[PDB]
Parts: C-alpha cells; structure tokens; sequence
C-alpha cells in the first residue's frame, strides 16, 4: 500500500514529539526531551486506503542547516506545528514555509498548519490569525492538544489527504501537460 513521507517541523517546545508519540504510541509524554531526529512508521487506514506513514520528527533548532535542507528534500508533506502560547513559534511558520518552497524549488508543497497545546489558557496566538495564515497558504489548519489527543489523528490524516491531492494535481500538472 501507498507510503507517505511526513515531516513534523516547528520551533523548540511546540510539541512536535508529543503529537507524534500520541499518534504512534497512544500516550502523552509529559517530559521535555529535546529531539535530534526521530523517525517512526505507523500503518493506518485513511479513507479506506491502507497507508504506510513514514514520520520524521525534527529538532526544534537545527545546528546545521544542511540537516534541515535534507528533510525538506525528502519530505512529501509537512506538519507545520506552532504552540498557541508561543507567538514566535507561529511566526516561525512563514520561515519554514519559505525554506521548504526554496528547497523543493516549488510553490506547491503539501502542508498542514497545526496549532498545538490548545488545552492551555495561555493563548497568545488567536485562531483567526492562524486561520488567516492557512487560508493565505491555501492549506488546512488544525488545532490539537497532544496532552488530550484532541485533533492528533486529524492533523496527520489531513496531511495524507493533502499529499494525495498534490499527487493528483501533479499528474494533471498545471501546464507542460498533463493528465485528464
Ligand atoms: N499542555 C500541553 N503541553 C504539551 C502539549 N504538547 C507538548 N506539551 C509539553 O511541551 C513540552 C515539550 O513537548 P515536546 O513534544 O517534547 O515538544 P518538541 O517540539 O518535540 C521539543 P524539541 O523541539 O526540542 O524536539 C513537554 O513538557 C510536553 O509535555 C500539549 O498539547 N499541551
Ligand atoms: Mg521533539
Ligand atoms: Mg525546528
């Protein structure tokens, strides 16, 4: 069945790992253990298709940009995670997207904007500005909590759906031809 290369990106401490672990292992990591680079696979059924999810869980801050370039090249789809009580992490999304587009040398890259930690009262990034940004990029926005698991499956499943749409659009192309 179809394999999907997903990459989870975002600033230090937004909950990239907690989201990924909730997805894979169904528990919430309460600790803060900074990531170098972790990879996971989960077989799931999404819209009646069996998917092999190959998930890359990236570091909050890359020491070597070459390490960032590589996962942006390999990734088929990107989970762009910010925390709703971390304004800078939300601002960092623009910079991730620019870096990904440049590396892919393309304007069309499957991504989903993820506002994590929605269980907190400390919200400094409002939903509207998140929604506005996602609308601007033409990608989905999903609010999640790794603590409660709210929205976690949805975030990953939606990314898979985005990758499918892209594959279809890339077969049909926009020009240079073609496919139906
Ligand atoms: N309240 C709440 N806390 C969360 C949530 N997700 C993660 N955390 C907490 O935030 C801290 C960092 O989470 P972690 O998943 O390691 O974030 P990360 O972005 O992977 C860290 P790095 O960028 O170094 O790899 C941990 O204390 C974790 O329990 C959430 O949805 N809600
Ligand atoms: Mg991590
Ligand atoms: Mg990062």
């Amino acid at each position: 069945s179809t394999e999907y290369k997903l990459v989870v990106v975002g600033a230090d401490g937004v909950g990239k790992s907690a989201l990924t672990i909730q997805l894979i292992q169904n528990h919430f990591v309460d600790e803060y253990d900074p990531t170098i680079e972790d990879s996971y696979r989960k077989q799931v059924v999404i819209d009646g298709e069996t998917c092999l999810l190959d998930i890359l869980d990236t570091a909050g801050q890359e020491e070597y940009s070459a390490m960032r370039d590589q996962y942006m090249r390999t990734g088929e789809g990107f989970l762009c995670v910010f925390a709703i009580n971390n304004t800078k992490s939300f601002e960092d999304i623009h910079h991730y997207r620019e870096q990904i587009k440049r590396v892919k040398d393309s304007e069309d890259v499957p991504m989903v904007l993820v506002g994590n930690k929605c269980d907190l009262p400390s919200r400094t990034v409002d939903t509207k500005q998140a929604q506005d940004l996602a609308r601007s990029y033409g990608i989905p926005f999903i609010e999640t909590s790794a603590k409660t698991r709210q929205g976690v499956d949805d975030a990953f499943y939606t990314l898979v759906r985005e990758i499918r749409k892209h594959k279809e659009k890339m077969s049909k192309d926009g020009k240079k031809k073609k496919k139906k």
